[PDB]
């Protein structure tokens, strides 16, 4: 029965042609949804009530798209955003971060714009996440754009918007200097051919995952649910092919932002993506991902490396890391497991940003400290272990990797361990 | 010999990739195409396409099917529709350049148990009418398929049958209803309601290759380009979708409501030929054919021989077109099946023929009426230089180009052993 | 049937992986197939006599090796004729006859720069006496196989060089010296001396690959059955040594003193037939066709692409052989290069070209002796079918088995580009 | 270029150009043979263990200071010649011989001693000189025994049970030396420790030119299942009377390490020939070179894709840390043993890095010379008062006998596996080391 489920026979198989003709319908997704949803904030999901339901639909990331609205009407969003997300703090077990993401304006017609220097340090005060930075075409306006953020916001994660021919010409360094990238369809739908968008979204996709950094699919990707309740067989079709490409994260903007089915969209992307994970072919991606990461002697690359191949080897549940920055959990991710990588975590704006890695699931650990670290990362394994458990990760019996370090602080990652649940 | 320029065209580099995930990081929007469109487009006719100018509009556009909904409208409503886009493809029978065969498919209403009457009388109008095709709704099992081979009477047993997967059932017994089917429509519409909408994907990618796998025509169908029935340009999704499809390995794409009732028909028809040119030289080649080979079983069939050896030859020169002799189309779909980068063009005597062989992807389809040479060789080497010279007016060729020669030992069906390296001259 | 399934390693052969394929080797699984990497005898006084030589063809010597490091002119003169008519005594049956080549193996050059003066009288020695192949001793340089093509003048053009890599400089300049060669030599012996003695298996296997790489022969030769020049069975290391020669890809095996001074000269040959049989059914030929397709350049040349077409072709039947009409041996040469499990059966009128393609793995030559017929078809037709007589007779085809025939459009070399499949009645 | 760039910039171009590191990091087999260089020189310890058959040449306590200097790793007696008198005296001079060079337990090299036997002959089974030579190795503390003619499993198990009780940690290395034994090889697999490919006298009993399929399958069914594989016979026969081999018995020893054998031997070479020292130094140069020569690329994949899932902590730490090893290029994989057993879980992986195997048992140490690539230390410490701090002594040994022995230099990166708790069977920790 185990081996029927999330297409496992599909995952077995010793071809891809063979994989897609075992793909099966009858076959249910069992893991946990890997692609992080990000949905743009507006009318129709401003309300505390409502942004509690799309929580619970599984919004992992809330947009405030800078485009519309006064520094005002932001700050009411994002309060109402933090009021909802902290009405589930009750239980730190089940608790569920959400990241906060600035969309800026844009240059216009204009390098960096006065309003976007004005919107930046406006993120920075009232404590974004992350800034999807509007039509980067080289890496001087990233620069420009992290400059802005000043010394206060060195933390701030910089996903770079790819929206015309220069920036997808210009993608290498862009990526180089970015934490990240957004295949921005709208703009970019507009500055070069309707029919040439997919390879370019394709490419990005496939560079980024080869990079291991986060790669955001947007724009009209269940549209026609901004009046209907069901979206078209185009667009089920876009976001299970987004996830099959290598997304992390799917985004809704009209859809969310004043759409008359906000929470149905987010339950629509949800349900798309677990059933896109689970059509993964393991097989030759994790050893494509092998073979074009390079080799490296940095202990964080190497433990990565090594628990990912251990997770694969026992079928393990998941792979529980301890981690300062996220960057642990962000080197697991890249070669993409089967298993969900548990992020256990003391800082609350990684918790958020691991978000933005595909199959990272952040705990915030809020549990006194122990005075031994050997007792106190012991006791963040067990808070990983009984969370798992709670969410429905794990059960006892399952096999677990666990990831940390030998001594504390960020960068010293070294040790993986097998370790029996219960 | 063929130069840089060349090598940076059709995304070349993507395809010379040793991983997939190189192919994709390799893919590039200045690699402009240039290749002819091998995924055919089948349009859906209605009041926003029946007149005779309008279709030859789609025509143009690149419409290769004509598909009548039997769900709507009356005989005597669909038989002018035929004769209207019969009108509208003979109108280009003066230009060699233009001419281009266009099928005709009959969409059943659907059952009921098993098949319905009107479903029996719309196949027999079909029959009556020389339709080439019928897309059968609603198949669920083999005996559905019997039913409407049975019911394509004692005129009908050589038009296509291609099976609508719209539910559970017909998912489930695919396998079963494949082999007794000429091809495979997903029709995600129905199917869309039948199961779950975020599971459609997965059985349009295993239907997809499992007619690969079978060397069986798949078409993909319903809401590709939908936002088109209203607004002149498609949602970002909707390209998406249609890139999909021809990746995933559909062998047509299909327009409904986009061109029956919307206010962009051709818009939506050459918006289907911008992606799939774009999509088909995307196509990951060099595992494609190594898992077709594999995959595909051992044969002591002559035609399936010679064309694996003539698709490999085709891949080794970079042939710019693939000369195929067929009366029935056969030779051509076992070329197909392979997947080649070179044109499929089929010289046929069958006006049926030609019109059939629209649903196997990459065959490009040249009738050929000439009165039969005394000497068969000779009668032979006719067809194979309209071949070319047709191949050079419509800019598949040139003085100096490779082509791929398939033909047979000896006159009829069936034959084909032959496979030739020719030089253009 | 399941027996035809069993039998040349075919379990072994259908794996999926290098290590499964070791698995699945069978010592009950018999070799079915015709030996195709051939044996290289060296003659001297144990195998000298008329008799003697009719023995050694009938257990399997495709060439003669005359070493001019020993002999005099009048010696070697003697040795070629003696040769000759232990050959042409198998004449009288055209369908059987076996064709022989002679090799002769230069002395070198020994502590000077370049070319001897022993060497050019010897070359020379070979023009006159109508050698087929020159073993070229201590070649260390492109420069040097230019010296031995210039001392075998105009009237030596035909002759094949064969680069004898005997040393660091030979193994180090390796691709200059390829690229102007026809073939090379693993001399062993005193590249052994030259180079530590545990290094010699990293330059066999990488002038092996190479080779192969180029579609070029490559020998394996030296102290490969040592033992037997005084012992009738073999040490285990040196069955060992063969199998893993043939193994690599050599295109020959080669015996020195086994056979031109030994006690067993025609057992020392019957023992290298034994083993390259069964070495070659273990051959792993999924992974390896899919390597040497991959690795091959893109051509023009439709001898190249028809090539490629065949050997696809014969995989996808089974092919027993393919039959291929050539006039310089190329066309066989280029089949050969892909590593058909099919024989590649070359049927040619050139008595040089029939000895001369002994040097590539799988060919066997036939020579057509009939004058032509007025018809070039018929004369084609009339060859392929002297082609599949002999095969018949052999035991390379039976009634049923299907054969890939490789034919040109024009008579003359260089103008091969047809493949078709034949079903032999 | 790109997956070894920064690498090469760290470890630079010389680092990259030896162990034929350019033919290993190519994408086809085609493409690694073209890439093997003469000029590139091994780097790595030999891991190929080398067998010797002690014999009239190779008996006394000098010439055999020689032989474990020379590379000999295991000493094999042949109980198809000589007394248990003879063999007795065999064993105490071999003991002797490398007892000298336990003054340096950070060099110390540890050598096996395995019994050959004689055979059932004409009988059925088990035969009356066996039982009584068995006994005679459990007595003498053997390592190893040689079991002659196994034909199917119920030989191995008259085989165990000859040793009794006391001999239950001595491995049984099954002899395939017949077409039945070729024919019943898995069942023969799952109860033996090990395969012997016996060449002579599988030469005898099936055609010889089929012995080459018989010894490749064998060698890829032991490497497949995890278990010692040794090829065996004539592989330098002419040693025996001459002071260098053939150019097919180099060819034949390095094709024996290719395909893939845990051991290579040596028989009337060092038991009765005039040259038995050269003809181990002649093995260990081509081991070396032939262990650089390994295409891991596939091999590693196809080690992987074969393995069956497991649910078995050591199974799980033993492939992530050989993945870990071959992503930093390890210099070294230290682990912590009782039984060799986690040491051989991961030489089933055949890693480029050195497994040096930590262990106090003196027999383990022994025997793990059966396991390609494990290099065992025996550690003569007594226990530390905390568990912890003992283990972290012992992995500090194998770096200082590694730093010794020249596996591991100052910079180098080392994978080492350990468990949580005493005992067998626990390991379940891999960590990534700088060696300071
Ligand atoms: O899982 S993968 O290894 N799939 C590789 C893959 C994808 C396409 C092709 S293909 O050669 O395009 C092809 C298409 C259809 C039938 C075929 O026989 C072959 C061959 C191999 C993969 C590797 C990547 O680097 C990547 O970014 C995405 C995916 C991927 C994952 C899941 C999917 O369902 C699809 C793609
Ligand atoms: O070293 S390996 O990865 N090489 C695999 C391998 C071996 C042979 C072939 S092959 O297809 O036979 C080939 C391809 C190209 C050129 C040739 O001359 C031969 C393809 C791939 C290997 C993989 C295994 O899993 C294994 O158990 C053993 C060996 C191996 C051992 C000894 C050899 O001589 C060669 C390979
Ligand atoms: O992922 P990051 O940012 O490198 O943090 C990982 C770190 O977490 C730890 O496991 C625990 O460290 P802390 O005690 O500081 O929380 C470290 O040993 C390791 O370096
Ligand atoms: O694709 P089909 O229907 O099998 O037709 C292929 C046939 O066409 C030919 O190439 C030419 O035949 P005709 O001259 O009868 O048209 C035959 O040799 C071959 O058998
Ligand atoms: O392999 P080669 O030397 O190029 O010979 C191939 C030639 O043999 C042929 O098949 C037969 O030609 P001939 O009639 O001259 O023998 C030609 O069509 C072809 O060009
Ligand atoms: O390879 P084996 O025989 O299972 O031994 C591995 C064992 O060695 C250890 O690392 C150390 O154990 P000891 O302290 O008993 O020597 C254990 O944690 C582990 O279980
Ligand atoms: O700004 C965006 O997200 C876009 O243009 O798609
Ligand atoms: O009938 C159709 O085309 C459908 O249901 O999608
Ligand atoms: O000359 C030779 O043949 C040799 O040196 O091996
Ligand atoms: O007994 C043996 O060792 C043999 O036959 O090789
Ligand atoms: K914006
Ligand atoms: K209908
Ligand atoms: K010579
Ligand atoms: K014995
Ligand atoms: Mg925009
Ligand atoms: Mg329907
Ligand atoms: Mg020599
Ligand atoms: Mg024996």
């Amino acid at each position: 029965a185990f081996f029927q489920q999330q297409q496992l026979p599909a995952a077995m198989a010793d071809t891809f042609l063979e994989h897609l003709c075992l793909l099966d319908i009858d076959s249910e997704p069992v893991a946990a949804r890997s692609t992080s949803i990000i949905a743009t904030i507006g009318p129709a999901s401003r309300s505390v009530e409502r942004l509690k339901e799309m929580i619970k639909a599984g919004m992992n990331i809330a947009r405030l798209n800078f485009s519309h609205g006064s520094h005002e009407y932001h700050a009411e969003s994002i309060a109402n955003v933090r009021e909802a997300v902290e009405s589930f703090a009750g239980s730190p077990l089940s608790y569920r971060p959400v990241a906060i993401a600035l969309d800026t304006k844009g240059p216009g017609s204009g390098g960096l714009s006065e309003q976007d220097v004005r919107d930046l340090r406006f993120g920075v005060e009232h404590g974004v996440d992350i800034v999807f930075a509007s039509f980067v075409r080289k890496a001087s306006d990233v620069a420009a754009v992290r400059a802005a953020l000043g010394p206060e916001g060195h933390g701030i994660k910089i996903i770079s918007k790819i929206e015309n021919h220069e920036g997808v010409k210009r993608f290498d360094e862009i990526l180089e200097v970015s934490d990240g990238i957004m295949v921005a369809r709208g703009d970019l739908g507009i500055e070069i051919p309707a029919e040439k968008v997919f390879l370019a979204q394709k490419m990005m996709i496939g560079r980024c995952n080869l990079a291991g950094k986060p790669v955001v699919c947007a724009t009209q990707m269940l549209e026609s649910m901004i009046t209907k309740p069901r979206p078209t067989r185009a667009e089920t079709s876009d976001v299970a092919n987004a996830v099959l490409d290598g997304a992390d994260c799917i985004m809704l903007s009209g859809e969310t932002a004043k759409g008359n089915f906000p929470v149905e969209a987010v339950k629509m992307q949800h349900a798309i993506a677990r059933e896109a994970e689970a059509a993964v072919y393991h097989r030759q991606l994790f050893e494509e991902l092998r073979r074009a990461a390079p080799l490296s002697r940095d202990p964080t690359e190497v433990t990565a490396i090594g628990a990912v191949e251990a997770a694969f080897k026992c079928c393990a549940a998941a792979i529980i890391v301890l981690t300062t920055t996220g960057r642990s959990a962000q080197l697991l991710s890249r070669y993409r497991p089967r298993a969900a990588v548990i992020a256990v975590t003391r800082s609350a704006q990684a918790a958020r940003q691991v978000h933005l890695c595909r199959g990272v699931f952040p705990l915030l650990y809020r549990e006194p400290p122990e005075a031994i670290w050997a007792d106190d990362v012991d006791r963040r394994v067990q808070f990983g272990i009984e969370s798992g458990k709670l969410r429905g990760f794990l059960r006892v019996g399952d096999l677990v990797i666990v990831v940390t370090g030998w001594r504390p602080g960020s960068g010293y990652t070294n040790i993986m361990r097998v370790l029996s649940i219960s």
